[PDB]
């Protein structure tokens, strides 16, 4: 059960009670290599918990799987009760929100992404387009020099009142196979798809933990992702 004095909080919390099925679709194009990814799994916002398996449906993924983790559903974050009035992501549901990013891989190319996150029936759907340009053919991305792992990370969320949405910018660190690190500097904005009211948050952050694995029975190119996201940074 859920029980909040704000009916707008109640509306979003009710959509994310229990376990929610997730579908992810990504059509990408990086330096002229077209590819698609399909993902399926479940989210349990009560615990900030996501379990997803992604398949490259065009063959071999032309970029490293870790580079797509942030692109491939922050509505499943756990917002503490005393912060639920700051949960933009659930408040935009079920009509959804647009998530847009530019991801600058330092000394390399950049990803431009646009996604619509919304419910289709009971299923939470993340449909994405990605364009990657100016990548080095022998760089860490197109050369597949990134390790298959991921680090824990905090992203700070700010309101974007001009756009009735939010924005964030943050740096992801990708381990390179020779010990060093590839930086991926993310700029992010989110806006509601509908014109109904949303919750615009005070400044806070999301604390993320991600674990990547492989399905030993899966011959297609794939990534198994376990992710926890918790909102923080506002006191009681």
């Amino acid at each position: 059960h859920h029980h909040h004095t704000d009916p707008m909080v109640s509306k979003g919390e009710e959509l994310f009670t229990g376990v929610v099925p997730i579908l992810v679709e990504l059509d990408g194009d990086v330096n002229g290599h077209k590819f698609s990814v399909s993902g399926e799994g479940e989210g349990d916002a009560t615990y900030g918990k996501l379990t997803l398996k992604f398949i490259c449906t065009t063959g071999k993924l032309p970029v490293p799987w870790p580079t797509l983790v942030t692109t491939l559903v922050l509505c499943f974050s756990r917002y503490p009760d005393h912060m639920k009035q700051h949960d933009f992501f659930k408040s935009a549901m079920p009509e959804g929100y647009v998530q847009e990013r530019t991801i600058f891989f330092k000394d390399d190319g950049n990803y431009k992404t646009r996604a619509e996150v919304k419910f289709e029936g009971d299923t939470l759907v993340n449909r994405i387009e990605l364009k990657g340009i100016d990548f080095k053919e022998d760089g860490n991305i197109l050369g597949h020099k990134l390790e298959y792992n991921y680090n824990s990370h905090n992203l700070y969320i700010m309101a974007d009142k001009q756009k009735n949405g939010i924005k964030s910018n943050f740096k992801i660190r990708h381990n390179i196979e020779d010990g060093s690190v590839q930086l991926a500097d993310h700029y992010q904005q989110n806006t509601p798809i509908g014109d109904g009211p949303v919750l615009l948050p005070d400044n806070h952050y999301l604390s993320t933990q991600s674990k990547l694995s492989k399905d030993p029975n899966e011959k297609r190119d794939h990534m198994v992702l376990l992710e926890f996201v918790t909102a923080a940074g506002i006191t009681l």
